[PDB]
Order: C-alpha cells, then sequence, then structure tokens
C-alpha cells in the first residue's frame, strides 16, 4: 500500500520546513543525510512515531543554503554531520553546576571543553553565529549540550579526539566581535633599531610564550635576530581581556593576580586539562570535581588576565 506522515526538515532548527514522507523509503532515499536530535536516521525508515517531528538536513536547496549560513557562519560541506554527531554524544553528557558556573562531568576526554567553557563563563565575549549566541545562553542557563557539539563542529574535532585548550580559545575568538581590540608591541634589542608592530583582533588578545602579563608588561627576552638577545614588551593594550599562552611549565597562580588559567598534566599523548579560578580563594574544577586551596603551584598552559585600556610607561 501507499502511507505517508508528515514531519518538518530544518537547518537551524528555528526555520521548518513542511515534507510528507513515504514510510517506505529511508530519509536518505528522500532528503539525503538527515538527523534525528543527533541520532543518524539516514537509513532508517519513518516511523509514524516520528510524526510533527524535526529532521535536520544537509543543506541541500538554496532556501537551506542560507538559513545555514546566517544561523551558522559557516559554508562548511560537512558542517552538519560533524554537529550532530557530536550532539549525539554531548545530549549524554553532565553539565554540573560548579561553583556557579556550568563545567562538564568528565567524559570522552571532554576534558579541554570544560576547561574552555568555564573560561568563557568567565571573560566578556560576544558570538557573532546567531547559534553560539543562542546556544552559549543556554549554556549559561546549564543546558550545555549544543554549545559543545558545535564547539565541536567549529574545530573539527570529533567526540574522543583529544584537543587542545588554546586551539579551541583561537576558533570560538574567529566567530567573537573582536574588533575593538587592539595589541601595541615593541622588540627592542640592546644594539638594534628596536622594530614595533601592532596587533588588531584577536591577535591582540592572545600571546603564546609566557604565562605572566606583568613580566610581558615589562620585557621578555625571545629567540631575536639581533647581535644579543631582545626584549619584547607591550606597549599599548585595548581589549576587555587578555590571554596568556605558553608550554606546560610548572607555573604559580597567585589569588586576586589572574581570573583563570589552565593546567595540564601529562604529555602530549596522554594528560588532562584542569581549571583554576581565582575567587574568594583559589577553586580547582576538573569536571564535577572541585578543591580548594590559597596558593596553586603546577603546570600552567593559559592564564587569561581581565583588562580594558593599558599604557605601559617604558620608555
Ligand atoms: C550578527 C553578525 C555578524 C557579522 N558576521 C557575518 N555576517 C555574514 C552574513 C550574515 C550576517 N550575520 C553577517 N559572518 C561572520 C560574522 C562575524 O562577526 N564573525 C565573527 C568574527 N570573525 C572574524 C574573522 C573576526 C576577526 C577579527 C575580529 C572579530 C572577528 N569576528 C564570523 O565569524 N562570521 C563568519
Amino acid at each position: 500500500e501507499v502511507r505517508t506522515i508528515k514531519v518538518f526538515t530544518t537547518v537551524d532548527n528555528i526555520n521548518l520546513h513542511t515534507q510528507v514522507v513515504d514510510m517506505s523509503m529511508t530519509y536518505g532515499q528522500q532528503f539525503g543525510p538527515t538527523y534525528l536530535d543527533g541520532a543518524d536516521v539516514t537509513k532508517i525508515k519513518p516511523h509514524n512515531s516520528h510524526e510533527g517531528k524535526t529532521f535536520y538536513v544537509l543543506p541541500n536547496d538554496d532556501t537551506l543554503r542560507v538559513e545555514a549560513f546566517e544561523y551558522y557562519h559557516t559554508t562548511d560541506p560537512s558542517f552538519l554531520g560533524r554537529y550532530m554527531s557530536a550532539l549525539n554524544h554531548t545530549k549524554k553528557w553532565k553539565y554540573p553546576q560548579v561553583n556557579g558556573l556550568t563545567s562538564i562531568k568528565w567524559a570522552d576526554n571532554n576534558s579541554y571543553l570544560a576547561t574552555a567553557l568555564l573560561t568563557l563563563q568567565q571573560i566578556e565575549l560576544k558570538f557573532n553565529p546567531p547559534a553560539l549566541q543562542d546556544a552559549y545562553y543556554r549554556a549559561r542557563a546549564g543546558e550545555a549540550a549544543n554549545f559543545c557539539a558545535l564547539i565541536l563542529a567549529y574545530c573539527n574535532k570529533t567526540v574522543g579526539e583529544l584537543g587542545d585548550v588554546r586551539e579551541t580559545m583561537s576558533y570560538l575568538f574567529q566567530h567573537a566581535n573582536l574588533d575593538s581590540c587592539k595589541r601595541v608591541l615593541n622588540v627592542v634589542c640592546k644594539t638594534c633599531g628596536q622594530q614595533q608592530t601592532t596587533l588588531k583582533g584577536v591577535e591582540a588578545v592572545m600571546y603564546m610564550g609566557t604565562l605572566s602579563y606583568e613580566q610581558f608588561k615589562k620585557g621578555v627576552q625571545i629567540p631575536c635576530t639581533c647581535g644579543k638577545q631582545a626584549t619584547k614588551y607591550l606597549v599599548q593594550q585595548e581589549s576587555p581581556f587578555v590571554m596568556m599562552s605558553a608550554p606546560p611549565a610548572q607555573y604559580e597562580l597567585k589569588h586576586g593576580t589572574f581570573t583563570c588559567a589552565s593546567e595540564y598534566t601529562g604529555n602530549y599523548q596522554c594528560g588532562h586539562y584542569k581549571h583554576i579560578t581565582s575567587k574568594e580563594t583559589l577553586y580547582c574544577i576538573d569536571g564535577a570535581l572541585l578543591t580548594k586551596s590559597s596558593e596553586y603551584k603546577g603546570p600552567i598552559t593559559d592564564v587569561f588576565y581581565k583588562e580594558n585600556s593599558y599604557t605601559t610607561t617604558i620608555k
């Protein structure tokens, strides 16, 4: 016989689209790659247990091509599957409230996410893909599966993959409004004609090489091309935060001196991030785990500091 239920496809889960689907044929046969709340259903045949429901689909047509662009800000042919494949595990994670931040209960090596995520609920960033806008907001409200799958999709990391906090933040920064952000640097050797540079946007809020912000304020000897070693020093900073990164190295975090940091313990192959946040005292957040002390020595990779406006006084 002939049987057909009605369902809606969507790329953004806001704009729906009426379809009537033949209950013999798989969704793969009708819409192509299709997903139900993360589940690949391309090869399942429609249950009447599905009438009224929203499947995500690959952006096959132009209507879809434009909704997906406007919501996500990408045209990566693969973005959508990546986002559903990741959502299909993120939906099953636990996002506990830990000291009033949303964290993630450790699974599938999401250590780097929990710390990235905890960093966000802590610094002033505004996302440009409405997708992130929307998903972040639920995440703050402690509903974070979507935000997580979204980060996975924007980073081309699949659930399980080993990820790096720095690179992760590079990706989210790319999709965040930091135009007004402005860094001016100068690098002086003792006998050179000391060259200066100006950095704008993301390039202005990330530095790789030292954890210490005040250190960078005072000068950092760098592998320069002079006759001696040259000091790199920060001339001017315009931004709502800065991020200092560097390879994992034993470092001490002092209450009241930073906003937060990332500890990486292990090696390239095997290791674990943790997040330290400066509040009434030092709190160390490790997924669902919480500990406290007053001072913290340990192998740090990333330290973030609140900022707005800084002129150096060094001549
Ligand atoms: C709302 C809004 C907005 C503006 N916008 C648009 N469009 C395209 C058509 C649809 C319409 N929504 C406007 N696409 C965008 C952005 C945007 O801000 N960022 C973040 C970004 N990206 C980069 C590369 C940055 C670089 C430096 C500083 C900040 C930056 N911020 C993006 O990544 N993409 C892809």
